[PDB]
């Protein structure tokens, strides 16, 4: 009956819940520099927006934004977080002195009962491709809490996409499949599930980091404003593109990244995942197509790219692209639940 | 169902949605030792199969059931609860075998066998062997053996050794004290230092080694599934008493197993100790959080009690004294969350394993 | 004599071999930003030299003796300590030049010159400018300057500026943290884990850094050779008064200098700032044991006082407070051990320095 | 007028031991995994050598070697350390509970005194090429605390040399000298000190490790047997050379590298930095010739090694070579003092 509850199968909020539960996991992404000095500066350099203000941290895991907010001058800090690492918050509250400026209130944003309104949330929602794990739903759910006046740290974020060329990274995943095109393995024949297993491998997202020179095209820009969205903008999430190509190849899929924007009074500052900047624990994401996809510079590439929001906590991805001067056209199902770390 | 009285569903859910993923099927698959030994095992006991009844337990795509039928199977029931039964049905049909292998979708405890069968084929084993808790499911599907039937495999061998590898005792800590600085950017985490020994230590270690770094004949710990019921893998008890080979400090115990297909014509192993060709299970250890110094010659003694959980894993109790000294440690293990070590590196020998020079040996 | 007087025979010993070195006059002459300055101040500045008498302390292998001789000097008394005077007699030699040039071996507070000379050339600088403790010997030679004459370098200027560095800061404690185990080998080391980090922080940290780490506008500590005693170099304190430009979290100050050849002519510069091309002096960053949160806005103030030992180096003392907090930090450091942190890697800039999207500039 | 004091130029004595005072150099040798354990399982496997006797530790440094042999049974440990070194070691045996069985005792062990005699020495006294920094003169001298039937540990050393070829580091060090040919750098002639400068680069022992494929000859050996030799032994060392060689090409000097064992009552355990074992902080050590000799397969290069011992802890090594078919003969100097690390 809780909004979590309705969208989250049970057995997906266990498995994810434990995962984060979990210190080694917490220190993956402490230890990520870009990301924790990023927001620690994004933080600190706009002191004016948490000088003396009320602040609700959304997942604080072990509380380090909290404890960035605390170091900014704010009166007090609700940090909500589902997971038994809330226990593990509660324990460096106590140990650094700030119980009475950081309260955890365990649970999911989504049911507790906060006892006031709040001048600026600060979350890290962001998953894979910045979608995946639906934690951006409850990030703007808890602006419920937040004062007509208030703000929001990350404030805003972008998607890129841009086609790609790597013709060795589809030929490892057409060989893994190429496993199931045996007529005689220990004398049975695999050939007809050929098919399923291109299939299944194709519909894995591939998170690794690349390099610049094989996108063939300025990238498409999709942004979320995290002051404006609803919930429900998530559930289905439509991003047409067109690609004027800047090189002639093969196109075998769609390369994504993102940024986040923190707008506060005094400065923004930017976290990116791009390919071009230092590595973070978001990576980059590649979608493949099944057959590569051949355009001359000059061309455009167009479809869209949809995303369906499913009760695993993750989407449901359609790419739909085509050459528009050939009519050259490929259409994908991506699983973003089951990914393919390459790294 | 027995399953279901047994297994959380979310449990149950993450694990048959691991492997209905086909890539999952051909990474067993892959496996030479593992597939090559079971094809071994069921085409050089034909005897044992040609035209028998037969039923594979968590068929998977179907392997093992290929293998009965070309060992002369008259028919053979195929049950797999994953998703993974639908691509099985394919490849049956593509093989033109739909007259002598059936599917049937669902768990074992939970569908219904037209008839009695003469053999029971599996590969229940997880990691230390009882790893999944598959085992149950492959005792409890006894209900379908004919009173003379058989089983393949047979009986299932756990081994128990101390070893010495300072490097992975002190890998542990020094994860840990990630948490033991003052100011991780303005902010003290030393007080979870504590908690991130803990959780580093719970964690079976899951990775190969060199036998070298043993330190007594390994203690063997017999499972027979021809007589062996479901009710007995809830508690498992392995008391051992091992007599040191090398003095030394023991950081844990390492584990490893094997299963033997006995056959009427041979009997048939398929091991995955360190000192085998290495295999998907690997080799598992569980560490002390203190470690015991031995000298050759001092007997370690002690209990490795296994606990089911609704997991389906189990929770690892191991207490162990040195008997002249009575020195004595304990821990206890999550087999659920264990954690991957394996680099691909071939394991390097224990520092002091040179009684003649080296430089001479050139 | 004044040099034995302040220096430990030890430290003497191994300073003057380590300049022995030929490899080492070597390193020093293929820093182009050094030695190429160097012989444009000489040279652009050539009236300040023609047929005048000149003093070159620490000649080294005679480098700015020759230059002085391309300028025109008449006379140059070529000083130098290590065995490295032998060599620069043979290059003197084959250069033609033992009727301008002479190579008077010894310590230039002992040794006699013939007559008083015009100007005073040298590289006295260390790291921090005053490491190693020649600037001493350079004003001590002050004693055969004639009244009007001058000093080439004639003045030098000491920069200190706030910087945060997360990961300098944590990197000492990662470290440290070596000893923070409870059994090394069977060894409980955990009781040296304070001393180690204390270790690690007395280090002055020489390599190079991005000028975006610091927080404010760096404050000059100027000693101007001309006029500046020996003694004032034994106690040296900097008061400073930094106003923050921005917020985070203070955990050092950042050392560099500059040196001036105020000629006749014009005015040359040589720099080791953060902003100009790498040398082999880099930049020096001392820790604070506990870092400083300001904010833009704040004032951060406080002495940095550095007193001489015989070591040929000094003792750092920093304090510093916010005021608008009352937060203090301090550090002890010895400047004669420094740590060279220098990779080669271009330095990375500070997190949260993108205004603009990374993805649009693309 | 003590041992030390007279072979040990002060200047020399101040900056070894102040070196050593330092717990990150203390870290650095405790990190070395194959050194730390191949003494500790040298000493636990022969545990009965151990076991309710009195041992000596020379150089204890942080005292780790005691802790091995009070975990192997010993009753009384003397653990000598002339570094402030000393005064850490006491710490850790007080925190260890070991007050009763180690017992630090700061000081040279040339000048200290112990209070009675010892069943065995254990010591860490090796340095580059096995004698660099004349350790082993300690080692050797604190035999008058042994009792007779005594044992030292470790109890024999193994030096091993072997020519090879290595055009590229030759190359490396002759560019390196090559700047002082030039005759107008800035507008000034060095060229006179073009051979001061290859000596002076050429008399640096390499110090790093290589691949056995570089070894043009199988390895003549050097033992010191530490239970039978002198202090005085060491001053002058002389080892003679005759390698048959089993490749043709250019040798460019001699590699060296060390093996030391630990005869036990109960078995013999060898610790070797040789380049087909895992590297250690002695690496392997190589001397090269201002002048490569060539020789043909089946040639024999022979000379003599003189090792002529130094007040400033170090060795003047003196290496003399001919290839006795051709008469090609080379000769060099190498100050063991300052040489040139490569890795
Ligand atoms: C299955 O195995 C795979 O193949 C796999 C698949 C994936 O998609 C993965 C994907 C991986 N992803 C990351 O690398 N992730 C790190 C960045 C985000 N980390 C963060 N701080 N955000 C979440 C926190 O927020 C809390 N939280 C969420 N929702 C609520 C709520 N409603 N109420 C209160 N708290 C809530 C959570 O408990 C956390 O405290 C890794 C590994 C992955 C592995
Ligand atoms: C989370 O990340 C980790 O750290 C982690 C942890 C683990 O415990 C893992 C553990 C990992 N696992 C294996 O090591 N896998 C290989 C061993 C052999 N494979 C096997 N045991 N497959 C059984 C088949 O039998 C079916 N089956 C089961 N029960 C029934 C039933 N009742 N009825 C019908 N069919 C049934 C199943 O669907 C299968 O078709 C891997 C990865 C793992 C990773
Ligand atoms: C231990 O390892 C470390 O961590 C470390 C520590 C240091 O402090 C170091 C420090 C390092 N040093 C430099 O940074 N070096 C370059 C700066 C410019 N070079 C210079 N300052 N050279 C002066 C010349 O002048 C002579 N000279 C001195 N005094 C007298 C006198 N009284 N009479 C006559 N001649 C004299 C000398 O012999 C020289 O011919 C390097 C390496 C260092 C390494
Ligand atoms: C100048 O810069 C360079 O270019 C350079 C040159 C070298 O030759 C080096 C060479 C380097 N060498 C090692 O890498 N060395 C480690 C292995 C040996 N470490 C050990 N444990 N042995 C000594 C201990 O024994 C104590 N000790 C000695 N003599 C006595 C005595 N008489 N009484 C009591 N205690 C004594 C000492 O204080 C120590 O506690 C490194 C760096 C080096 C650097």
């Amino acid at each position: 009956r809780s909004v979590f509850s309705e969208r989250t199968e049970e057995s997906s909020a266990v498995q994810y819940f434990q995962f984060y539960g979990y210190l080694s996991q917490q220190q993956n992404m402490m230890q990520d520099y870009v990301r924790t000095g990023t927001y620690q500066r994004a933080i600190l350099q706009n002191h004016t927006d948490f000088k003396d203000k009320i602040v609700l941290d959304v997942g604080c895991g072990s509380g380090i934004l909290s404890f960035f907010a605390a170091q900014a001058g704010a009166r007090k800090i609700y940090a909500v977080e589902a997971s038994t690492m809330a226990q593990h918050a509660e324990v460096l509250v106590k140990s650094n002195n700030l119980t009475d400026r950081i309260v955890v209130i365990p649970g999911k944003v989504e049911e507790v009962s906060l006892p006031e309104q709040v001048d600026i949330i600060i979350s890290e929602p962001m998953g894979y491709m910045l979608f995946n794990e639906r934690m951006l739903e409850s990030y703007l759910h808890a602006k419920k809490y937040l004062k007509p006046s208030g703000n929001m740290f990350p404030t805003i974020g972008d998607v890129h996409l841009a086609p790609f060329t790597d013709e060795q990274l589809y030929m490892e995943q057409f060989t893994k499949a190429n496993f199931w095109y045996q007529p005689s393995f220990h004398g049975v024949d695999l050939s007809a599930l050929r098919g399923a297993a291109v299939d299944e491998y194709f519909r894995q997202p591939v998170v690794d980091t690349f390099d610049i020179r094989i996108l063939m095209a300025k990238s498409v820009k999709y942004t979320v404003n995290f002051l404006e969205a609803k919930e429900g903008d998530l559930h289905r999430i439509e991003i047409p593109f067109k690609f004027h190509m800047l090189h002639s190849g093969l196109v075998h899929g769609l390369a994504f990244w993102f940024d986040v924007a923190f707008i506060g009074s005094i400065m923004t500052v930017w976290l990116s995942t791009a390919p071009t900047e230092p590595l973070t624990h978001w990576y980059q994401v590649r979608c493949l197509f099944q057959s590569p996809l051949f355009a001359k510079a000059g061309d455009t590439l167009s479809g869209t790219c949809l995303l369906i929001a499913n009760k695993r906590q993750s989407y449901d991805i359609s790419i739909v692209a085509q050459v528009d001067q050939t009519g050259s056209k490929s259409s994908n199902l991506l699983d973003l639940k089951n990914p393919f770390f390459r790294y």
